[PDB]
């Protein structure tokens, strides 16, 4: 293709591979099959400042997507062309697998967890699954596009931080209800390495649904 | 009205509408009547970055009030007309109503909190939870105008952060005082679902009362 | 004076009262003799964005001082009158005398714990609790000197925010040691409303001392 | 050699002095020889903000570097020269030797956790205790020279605070796997004192790997 893109994809795989590895890596529990404590903001805080790290890393050389359903919002909203979007999710797909992939040896025998497969539950249906989804990656796809949409008051502070924090803040309530994914290749890479593929269906189209109407609602909406 | 207004309605009912539902929505506890463990650290974490998230996703639309008794200052140091106010706590009062709303038909049966109403306990009179009230809506209000306040050494770092950590710190120490309201809507929201009116005029005589003092207090004192 | 002046020492006042009032408040113990849980990240983070808060709030319009041995460490530097300097150590102890005043009627029966008053143990010495002191009111009065330091790459990100993760970082570490104080009216205002005075020669010289050998270190040796 | 130069080894020192010290010091447990309650997110957040405010104190007279797989990175990659890089390490292991040795003193009769020395289990081998450092510190030296690289959209937000969160996230995951290092100074200094050195090979190969790896994919690959 071009040096330029491939760098990107690149970027992309290196990308997911350290936020799955690093942040999934926290929803490891040492006290496997008691107990936890299940400290979320441990895991919350992980998950949004690894990625308020990767897209400090990346961002300048991929665009820091790293989630597949901003992927989608932004080809939805014409910003990535519809054949740039494939070699993006893929590397995603692939990045995220062999994040996890490395993350399963390197996880000593209390892996038991499932690695932190988001899976739908508190006894909710398929439908809540899919809004406490659907409503969060838009909350977060929304804060994707405000700060990162130029003519504005050149918003203040880091731009990775907001990104950072509104996965935060997104994990900071949904994990209990859904796992928190609002990404889903962060949910397809764990998926593959140990098989657990319960509503799975519900984190690509929840976060994507989402990450449209988010996209949408700004571009054509608000703005 | 005017399209440009009526956006900025939109953004407000929006945005009281995630507010309240992800960070209302943390008060949640997994072991509903036990036990918690009661994680302030959470339930301030949530409240303060979802409040910093909003601004930065809408500041630049509506104002990012999302608080009456900022509203309420606001109009009180003339910043905004007294029907422009009247659409704004409204939007504000309904869009809290169905952030709740949202919330508690995808939270499952755990809920028994009460949604998190900010209820004033701790043995505590009226007049007490009115000034624990009062003394940090004040304390956040004067956050608010002293870090948007044009002609200032262009505040270091992220404006939306400062008025998140200022949320913070409030919910921070007064959470087991007074449910750390320091918003008339966010507590508006919650009592209309779930009936409890405990003390309810507290906060919004408490949070408005902070809202002025320190409207006042920057604008025709220390300005 | 000078009415500029006499709104700083106001602004000073006001400042450590908000300060000790909603951070000292963070120490409350909700369990009161048990247990705690005794949560250091609720009062690190407490006490670190409470002062970002109000730096942020007043830094413009005072300095933020809002700690005698970084006023002392000011002057000691050049860079306060001797006269004025008196006139804040004071307002900064009536602001905490009053700020914890405050906070004692408005917290209920479980105030046991001394309102959080600084008391070296861990079975330390006085020089010891000197050193803990020393050292981390010095790392702070650094940070506070370094990124306050006009000519230099226009520090990135919020000062505010620096000189609040140093305050953060020094709680972080010291608060079993020697009640992490690093600022002699933080600890004048419990002492005085519950009399308890438990080495308290040891707050005013320990961050005394640390204060200026770190004023020096910036001002005469590193610059 | 020259003032400047013998400034900025001080510095080094210093900084390194302060840094194990004040985020070593949180490694401590309350209850050694029960029980903890071995809280990551005290003791990951200290680690971090502490370089946030290290490099923030130093960066404009040492460069911060602060962790000899930065320097040797940073010399790999042709930044430092090769005599300047030997006065550093030295520095910094000097630093790091009394930093927590001014720490074993102070600390009461509670250190017994090994000052916080960084043992790789989990039941994992050498390799994987290897590649877990290899690759944070991986995650770490990108986040560096990412933030750092003069000619970008000049980054959002603190870079201090970056290289913090990035220190953070990455103690935020290996804690238990690696006792989290990514810097072989870091774990030099306690070595010395307590003598006990498992594995301490492990911190200094694994670390400059994942830094030159680092430092190489940014310089030769990425940019
Ligand atoms: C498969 C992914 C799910 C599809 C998303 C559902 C929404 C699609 C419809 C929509 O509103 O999108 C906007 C519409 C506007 O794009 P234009 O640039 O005008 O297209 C012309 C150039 N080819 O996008 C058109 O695709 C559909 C698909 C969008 C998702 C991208 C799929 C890539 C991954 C496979
Ligand atoms: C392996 C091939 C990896 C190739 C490396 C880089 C190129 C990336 C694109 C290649 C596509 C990768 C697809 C292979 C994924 C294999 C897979 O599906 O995983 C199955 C899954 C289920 O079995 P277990 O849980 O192990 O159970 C064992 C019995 N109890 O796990 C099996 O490993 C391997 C998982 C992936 C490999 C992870 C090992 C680490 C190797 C990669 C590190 C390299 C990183 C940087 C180089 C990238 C270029
Ligand atoms: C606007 C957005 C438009 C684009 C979004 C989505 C595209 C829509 C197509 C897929 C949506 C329908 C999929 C549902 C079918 C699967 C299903 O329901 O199977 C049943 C169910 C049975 O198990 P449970 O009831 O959970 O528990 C066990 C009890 N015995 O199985 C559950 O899936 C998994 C099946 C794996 C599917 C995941 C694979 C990926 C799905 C493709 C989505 C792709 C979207 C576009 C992305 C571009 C690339
Ligand atoms: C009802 C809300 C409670 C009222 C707040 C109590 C304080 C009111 C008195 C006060 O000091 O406010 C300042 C005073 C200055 O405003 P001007 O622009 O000069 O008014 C002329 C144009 N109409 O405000 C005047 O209203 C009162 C009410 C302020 C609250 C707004 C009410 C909107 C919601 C209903
Ligand atoms: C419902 C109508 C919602 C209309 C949507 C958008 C327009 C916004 C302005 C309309 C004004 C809304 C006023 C209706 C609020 C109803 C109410 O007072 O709630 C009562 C309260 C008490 O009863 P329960 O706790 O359910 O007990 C059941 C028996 N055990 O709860 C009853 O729902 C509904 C609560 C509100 C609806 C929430 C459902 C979600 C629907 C809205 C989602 C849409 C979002 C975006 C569109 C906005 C435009
Ligand atoms: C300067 C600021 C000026 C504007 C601020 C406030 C406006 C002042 C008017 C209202 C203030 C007086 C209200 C008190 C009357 C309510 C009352 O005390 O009722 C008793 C008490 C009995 O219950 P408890 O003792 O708690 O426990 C049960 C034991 N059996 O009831 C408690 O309310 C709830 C009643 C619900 C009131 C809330 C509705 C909203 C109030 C309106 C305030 C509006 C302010 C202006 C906003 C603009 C729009
Ligand atoms: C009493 C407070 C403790 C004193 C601190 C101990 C260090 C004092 C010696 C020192 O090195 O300070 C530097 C020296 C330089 O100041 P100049 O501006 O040159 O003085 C001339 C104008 N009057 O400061 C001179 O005071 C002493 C006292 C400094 C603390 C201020 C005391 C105010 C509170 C009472
Ligand atoms: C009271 C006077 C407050 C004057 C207000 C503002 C002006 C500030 C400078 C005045 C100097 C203040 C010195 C008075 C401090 C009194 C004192 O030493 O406290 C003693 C201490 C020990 O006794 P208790 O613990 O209560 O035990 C009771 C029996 N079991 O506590 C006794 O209150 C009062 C403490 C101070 C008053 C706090 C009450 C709140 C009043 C002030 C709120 C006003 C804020 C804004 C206005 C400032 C201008
Ligand atoms: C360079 C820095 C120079 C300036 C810094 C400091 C100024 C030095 C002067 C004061 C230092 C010596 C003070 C020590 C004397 C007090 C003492 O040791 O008393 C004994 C001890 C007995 O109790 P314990 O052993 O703890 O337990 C009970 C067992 N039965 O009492 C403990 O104090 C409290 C006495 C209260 C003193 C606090 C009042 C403030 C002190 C003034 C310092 C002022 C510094 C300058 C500030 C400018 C304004
Ligand atoms: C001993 C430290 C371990 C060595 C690191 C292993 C990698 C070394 C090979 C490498 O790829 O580094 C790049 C190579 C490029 O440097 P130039 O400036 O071209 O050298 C000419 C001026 N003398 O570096 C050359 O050293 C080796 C050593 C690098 C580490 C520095 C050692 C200092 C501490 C002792
Ligand atoms: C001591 C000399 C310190 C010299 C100060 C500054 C100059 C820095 C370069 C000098 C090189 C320092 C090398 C000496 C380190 C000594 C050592 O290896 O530590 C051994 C180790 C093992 O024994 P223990 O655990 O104590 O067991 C006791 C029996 N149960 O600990 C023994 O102390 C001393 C440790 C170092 C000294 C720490 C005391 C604090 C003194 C330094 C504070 C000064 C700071 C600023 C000045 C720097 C210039
Ligand atoms: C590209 C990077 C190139 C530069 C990087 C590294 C340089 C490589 C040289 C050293 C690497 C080989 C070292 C391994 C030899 C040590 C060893 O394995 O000993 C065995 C093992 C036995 O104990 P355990 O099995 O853990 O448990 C007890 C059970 N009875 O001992 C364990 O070390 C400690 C020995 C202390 C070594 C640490 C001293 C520092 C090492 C030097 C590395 C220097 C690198 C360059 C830095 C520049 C300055």
């Amino acid at each position: 293709w071009t040096q330029a893109f491939w760098k990107a994809v690149t970027a992309e795989f290196l990308a997911m591979l350290i936020f799955v590895l690093l942040s999934v890596g926290s929803t490891i529990n040492w006290g496997g099959s008691n107990p936890l404590p299940v400290d979320m903001v441990l895991i919350s805080l992980c998950f949004g400042l690894s990625i308020a790290t990767m897209v400090q890393c990346f961002g300048h050389i991929s665009g820091g997507h790293i989630n597949p359903a901003v992927t989608v919002a932004m080809v939805c909203t014409r910003k990535i062309s519809i054949a740039k979007s494939v070699f993006y999710i893929t590397a995603q797909c692939l990045g995220a697998i062999i994040g996890a992939g490395i993350l399963y040896l390197v996880t000593p025998p209390s892996v038991v967890g499932g690695l932190g497969v988001t899976t739908v539950h508190g006894n909710l249906t398929a439908g809540h699954g899919l809004l406490v989804e659907l409503i969060i990656t838009f909350q977060l796809v929304f804060t994707i596009f405000a700060s990162c949409d130029d003519k504005r008051t050149d918003v203040t502070g880091s731009v990775a931080l907001a990104i950072g924090f509104s996965v935060a803040i997104g994990h900071l309530f949904a994990i209990n209800y859904t796992g928190a994914s609002m990404n889903p290749a962060r949910s397809f890479g764990p998926a593959v390495i140990m098989g657990n593929w319960e509503n799975h269906w519900i984190y690509w189209v929840g976060p994507i649904i989402g990450a449209v109407l988010a996209g949408a609602l700004y571009e054509y909406v608000f703005c």
